[PDB]
């Protein structure tokens, strides 16, 4: 299936004449519900099209570019069933508070490796986290807009409270490569956290600093497939 999640992702080729840092964000409202209500956080999150239009009939708080750097956070709140507002890390390029106990978040762009090998990506998220990768199950090369709702079964995916509140995924990259990435946050309630790493055999440690890794891209009439291939 062209959409499926593999371990040999595909990955794209498009023009890098001043190429664009970072990947976009979009972010959403994620209001509570009647103040008293137990349970007090609204269940939308976890309905299984909330990712996909859902969140489309929440309010658009933001749309941001350029979001580079580490984006893991913890954020601790106060209080439990209370909105409060404080400030997403540095990375995230967006100064201005927002209700960190309770929105909606969306990133897209490019995943640019370093080291042509085997890439594991490990997740980890209060509430939230279903991330796609390569072409087809993200988006295809070139043709985001076009195929940004039709995105793929999730390559790792973390829910709080869940069976599977941390996930992992390993895929073999290619560093001449750029493969389409989605990754979509919630945070119902109370602290929200958000956990990506990335480990390869180049380095003992973990990657926690996506500076050099995200990238983003226009669109092209034609799309732009992966020029290498084995
Ligand atoms: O522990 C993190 C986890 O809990 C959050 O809130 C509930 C809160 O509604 C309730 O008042 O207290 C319990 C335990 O004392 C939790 O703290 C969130 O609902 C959940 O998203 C997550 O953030
Ligand atoms: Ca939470």
């Amino acid at each position: 299936g062209w959409t499926d999640p593999t371990e040999f992702p595909l990955g794209c080729s498009p023009n890098v004449t001043t190429p664009k840092n970072g990947l976009s964000m979009e972010l959403y409202s994620y209001d509570y519900l009647k103040s008293g209500s137990n349970p007090c956080w609204d269940a939308a999150y976890l309905d299984p099209n909330y990712p996909r239009t859902g969140y489309k009939s929440h309010r658009l708080l933001a749309k941001v570019e350029n979001v580079a750097g580490n984006i893991n956070f913890y954020y601790h709140a106060p209080m439990g069933c209370t909105s409060l507002f404080d400030t997403l890390p540095q990375a995230y390029n967006y100064r201005t508070p927002l209700t960190m106990t309770n929105f909606t978040m969306l990133l897209y762009g490019y995943f640019k490796p370093k080291v042509t090998g085997y890439h594991t990506f490990t997740i980890s998220a209060d509430d939230l986290l279903f991330v796609n990768f390569g072409a087809g199950n993200a988006f295809d090369c070139c043709k985001r807009e076009s195929s940004a709702d039709d995105f793929g079964n999730y390559q790792a995916y973390a829910v709080w409270g869940s069976q599977t509140a941390k996930d992992d995924l390993t895929v073999h990259l290619d560093a001449g490569l750029y493969y389409p990435i989605r990754i979509f946050f919630n945070n119902r309630d109370n602290d929200g956290a958000l956990s990506l790493t990335l480990k390869t055999e180049s380095d003992p440690n973990p990657v926690i600093d996506f500076s050099d890794y995200f990238y983003s891209f226009d669109d092209t009439k034609d799309g732009c497939p992966g020029l290498v291939s084995y």
